[PDB]
């Protein structure tokens, strides 16, 4: 209820953006830096463990909001991952994207300044618009960016209606120094939508470092680092490469063949590797059909694109673990599990899928109820099963058993439906322990040990107290239990805290 | 440092209404110099043909000048009549880094009517010094204003641009295209192995912008307007850096430019955005080596075309470390090395290498060169005569009584006395009259 020569006010606003200088500004911007900095209202809760039955796991996949997701693993992974990557919503006119966070109580909690005008931004904000969209990524990247090693490395495929804001979000977080470069995939080959004559029929693939510094995306008669690798790949060399090698006739593993017959080593990764016919979709699609989920998942990304991003970012022999929080189909996982078991590597993964009602319409739905015993069909579901069934197709024809297919499934609820168990994890992740560090020793439903720590749930002085009367390990106990004093300072020592 | 707490919290707040934009310093002058009223104007200087076709007035023109001012002096005559527009501008990269230079025209004029030097400027200038987005930004807004204005309904605009500023430029048009109006993005492929793979990348491509003055009225097939563009098309090895430096050694110009685009890259967007047989006018402000107008002659020169150019080369000094200051000034014998010399030397070598293969009597490769001057008294008559002409909508492609009275069409005179006041026998011709 003022004056429309406002200009003064608008005028002053554009000066002013123009000392602050270079910036992509957008509605709501300044909230979705505040979400980045609440705490975490949630707490892991175990739901599965599977195996394909070979052996706990080093792999995991977490349900609900990658949000909350990965404000919980910021505890225990700040600076440990080695690559990230993320096939997040592209915001196209079809599949267009409404703002998810509007409905989150700490949004609504950080939205305290006023509960009126807040009509008018909800519309400039808005459906399919940049602002929205934007506001999403920027605190799910920050969170990202503290995920990573110095090392590390985040892949993120885009399409063109958001490529460029992409691009300058991540440069603002990130650093546009440490922007490593992007790939196109070719995803077609003609177009039906050839309205002005046109065929477009490519993506991107932007790729940006922690700390560029650190970057690396390549591909005599006493020991040293050498130790010669696997002597079959993945290749064509059929005739001229199956055939045989104190006497034992060796052959190569199956769908793989020998290196041989009966500087220069490195490979660069090339920023056009992807415009190849192989990468387009309609692998994918295959893929996803030939795993019987093909009525199920709409726009896969494919394997073998996913295993060249994983085989130029990871190690095979360090256990560098790949987290993906945006799953959908789960491909990510099965290309780190396809290829663990080709060059006989120890890659972790983490995925992350928001647990979303599949529609009674759609074909999931009915599969999700009859074929997947679930109550309410969510994402999750067929992402579980279509990581279960690579799992369990790798499992069958790879023979290594020191080879892990195997994962735990966590949900997410609000911070005393809590197993013992649950309450110790989490007490272990808030502790610097990792979900791949192995499953907590169990102790009698009161104590559990991670490493070489100890995690106190139920200290009531049992062998609780006698148990800890073994010396030079640290103990935690779980400050928000219930506790007996007479057992605490028992406990005498300086080698314990309380959470 | 407490009252800039809600000084910075306005501004959030009004940026939340302001909504969705990427903001740099200086846009709010850079978009003051695209209304500026036009400071210059043309002077004749050259006339080329290669073969003795004699086609006394080429369509084809070349400006010499800032691109800034040589749009809005076209912008009378060449508005909303340009069918498909090119440019390679400055990529703004580490080496080959931008430095603002539009902060010495009548930016100066404009920081008047502000605040003139004073601590103020010193301060703008600074978070605006080399190789910044925002002066590259500044430098682009009100070019790229102008090259709208220009295009037709039908007309698209294509900018070749690499991975420093391509987010930034796709930003930039969608607010002056409008994003409804961006077409789509075109992959080159540059090279094979790349210089230095410090971190095992191996970089090998550039993109290809384009937008359309209006998306409704376009047509990116190849024919009269079927084979369809499409957006990976120039990721074959046939499009790389090797094919463009491979085609200037050919023409003796090797040492001469340094990063040009190739033939067959231009020719095959000529090919999509334009007809043969329509007077379409290609316009490419950042000629370089002008391989721009090498790709339309020797397109127009194998399906017969009519297309028509206009290139316009700022002259910049060449310095005498560089080996083509020594083939200006004595080949070309140019006073002055300038970029502009090699520019027109490339374009004519083309156009006479096109014409020694050709036997087509109507095939038209010559040009005129019109340079551009402040004086607004070193102007002969005919000069005087056709920026008359300019401002009152007739073409550089359209000719125009011995240094007295001119007819473009059925129209023009500089001094108006005896000999043309008898001359009014041509009734009804609704002649124009210069101040
Ligand atoms: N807040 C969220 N947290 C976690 N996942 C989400 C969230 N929002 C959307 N997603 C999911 O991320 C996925 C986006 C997909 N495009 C991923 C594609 C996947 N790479 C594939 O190959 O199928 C969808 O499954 C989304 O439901
Ligand atoms: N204000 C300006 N006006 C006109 N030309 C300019 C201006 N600034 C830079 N240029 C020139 O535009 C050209 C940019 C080049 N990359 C174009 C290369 C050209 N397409 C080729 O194939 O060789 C350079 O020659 C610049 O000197």
């Amino acid at each position: 209820v003022s004056l429309s020569a406002i200009k003064m006010l608008l005028g002053f606003n554009e000066s002013m953006n123009d000392i602050s200088g270079y910036e992509l500004t957008w509605t709501g911007k300044g909230f979705a830096n505040a979400l980045y900095s609440e705490p975490c209202q949630k707490q892991l809760k175990l739901q599965e463990s599977f195996t394909p039955q070979t052996s706990h796991p080093n792999n995991a996949i977490i349900i609900g909001d990658n949000l909350d997701a990965l404000k919980l693993l910021k505890s225990a992974y700040s600076e440990k991952i080695k690559m990230i990557y993320i096939d997040p919503p592209y915001n196209t006119g079809n599949d267009e994207f409404i703002y998810p966070d509007n409905f989150r109580q700490d949004y609504q909690k950080i939205l305290r300044e006023v509960g009126e005008s807040l009509k008018f931004f909800k519309n400039t904000q808005g459906s399919g618009t940049h602002s929205g969209w934007l506001s999403f990524m920027l605190p799910r990247l920050k969170l990202a960016r503290d995920l990573l090693k110095e090392d590390g490395v985040i892949f993120i495929s885009i399409d063109d209606n958001e490529c460029a804001n992409l691009k300058i979000l991540c440069d603002e977080i990130f650093g546009e120094d440490n922007f490593v470069g992007d790939f196109i995939r070719k995803t077609k080959s003609t177009t039906n939508d050839a309205k002005i004559g046109l065929n477009y029929q490519h993506e991107f693939l932007l790729c940006y470092a922690k700390d560029k510094n650190y970057t690396n995306l390549l591909g005599n008669d006493p020991n040293g680092a050498w130790i010669n690798d696997n002597p079959s790949a993945k290749s064509g060399n059929m005739k001229t490469g199956y055939f045989g090698v104190t006497n034992k006739v060796d052959y190569p593993p199956v769908g793989m063949f020998w290196r041989f017959s009966q500087k220069t080593t490195q490979k660069t990764f090339d920023s056009l590797i992807f415009s190849d016919n192989c990468y387009m979709n309609q692998a994918a699609t295959k893929e996803l059909l030939n795993l019987g989920m093909g009525e199920y998942f709409t726009y896969p990304k494919g394997v073998e694109f996913m295993k060249k991003i994983i085989l130029h970012s990871t190690t095979p022999n360090e256990g560098d673990i790949i987290l993906d929080f945006f799953a959908g189909s789960g491909t990510t996982v099965h290309a780190v599990m396809e290829l663990n078991a080709e060059d006989k590597g120890n890659r972790e993964f983490i995925l992350v899928q928001i647990d979303e009602e599949i529609k009674e319409d759609e074909s999931a739905y009915d599969f999700c109820k009859k074929e997947l015993k679930s109550a309410k069909p969510v994402i999750s579901d067929i992402t579980i099963e279509r990581v279960k069934r690579a799992a369990q197709k790798i499992s069958q024809l790879s023979k290594d058993s020191g080879l892990d297919l195997g994962f735990k499934v966590y949900t997410l609820q609000d911070k005393s439906d809590l197993t013992p168990f649950d309450k110790a994890l989490n007490l272990a992740l808030q502790c610097g322990k990792t979900l791949n560090q192995a499953l907590e020793i169990i102790i009698k439903d009161k104590l559990y040990k991670c490493e070489d720590a100890y995690f106190c749930i139920v200290c009531d002085e049992e062998a609780q107290e006698y148990l800890a009367k073994s010396k030079n390990e640290m103990i935690f106990l779980d400050g928000y239990e219930e506790i007996d004093l007479e057992a605490f300072l028992n406990l005498n020592a300086s080698f314990k805290e309380r959470l």
